[PDB]
């Protein structure tokens, strides 16, 4: 893949390193043309790299340039890789943080639907917003795999929470995350990231929980998942949603739903949602 720097590559004077996400927070100046000084995060290797470590990151920037942009795929806005310091990839920062962790903060505040007076669920989680997160990361992985992209650590932890409830995949115990195949055979495809999607609207239909609550992950739990043991239905799942997910944990990986086939369904049941709101709505 080609590294074209007359439009990637930032000075890395223009950058103010800070906390720490290895991916840290940093202030950036002129990386856009939007604005002077914008927040960004940046990927950067430690010190003491090997040469293979540096292919590693580059190989990663190359692919984000070559995949290109999308809403729901975290931002790529500039690169550092010229001699003279350390390699670093630098994209959009999303302030709210990993999808896990907010969706934990707002078990207090949820409603499945609003109704007036409104201002009593103001923040307030919804059913909208949880098939909402769930439809903008179908269509990020649709546009992944559309590019031949496999993602092999979908999990909610990877998902950002950006302005104006848009969420995007980012890549920052991992065996309850992943398809039978890829534990026992070690084979990771689209198919194998769908199973993992299975396992995130769980995640976000449980506010956060952790996936298997109270299961030990030894080879017990590995021989029940390849026999079609599957979790239970979330607490705050529609059965829709909860049948989508046992669609994505099918056995057979060319059973799944693609992506696309996923951003149809749950682009409807979000319809059907909002139809139904603006009833309860209307009535009350
Ligand atoms: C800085 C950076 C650089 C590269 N990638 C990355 C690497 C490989 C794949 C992808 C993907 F999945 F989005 F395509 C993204 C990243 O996800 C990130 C990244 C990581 C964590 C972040 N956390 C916050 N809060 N904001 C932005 C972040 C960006």
């Amino acid at each position: 893949l080609p590294y074209d720097a007359s439009k990637w590559e930032f000075p890395r004077d223009r950058l103010k390193l800070g906390k720490p996400l290895q991916v840290i927070e940093a202030d950036a100046f002129g990386i856009d043309k939007t604005a002077t000084c914008r927040t960004v995060a940046v990927k950067m290797l430690k010190e003491g790299a090997t040469h293979s470590e540096h292919r590693a990151l580059m190989s990663e920037l190359k692919i984000l340039i070559h995949i290109g942009h999308h809403l729901n795929v975290v931002n790529l806005l500039g690169a550092c890789t010229k001699p003279g310091g350390p390699l670093m990839v630098i994209t959009e920062f999303c302030k709210f943080g990993n999808l896990s962790t907010y969706l934990r903060s707002k078990r207090n505040e949820f409603v499945p639907y609003k109704v007036a007076p409104e201002d009593l669920y103001k923040d307030f989680l919804t059913l909208e917003h949880l098939i909402c997160y769930s439809f903008q990361v179908a269509k990020g992985m649709e546009f992944l795999a559309s590019r031949k992209c496999i993602h092999r650590d979908l999990a909610a932890r990877n998902i950002l929470l950006s302005e104006k409830n848009v969420v995007k995949i980012c890549d920052f115990l991992p065996l309850k995350w992943m398809a039978p195949e890829t534990i026992f055979d070690r084979v990771y495809t689209i198919q194998s990231d769908v199973w993992s999607f299975g396992v995130l609207l769980w995640e976000i239909f449980s506010l956060g929980a952790s996936p298997y609550p109270g299961v030990k992950i030894d080879e017990e739990f590995c021989r029940r998942l390849k026999e079609g043991t599957r979790m239970r239905a979330p607490d705050y799942t529609t059965p829709e949603m909860y049948q989508t997910m046992l669609d994505c944990w099918h056995g057979e990986p060319s059973q799944r739903p693609t992506f696309s086939e996923l951003v149809e369904h749950l682009g409807n049941l979000l319809q059907a949602n909002a139809q139904q709101d603006r009833h309860h709505h209307h009535h009350h």
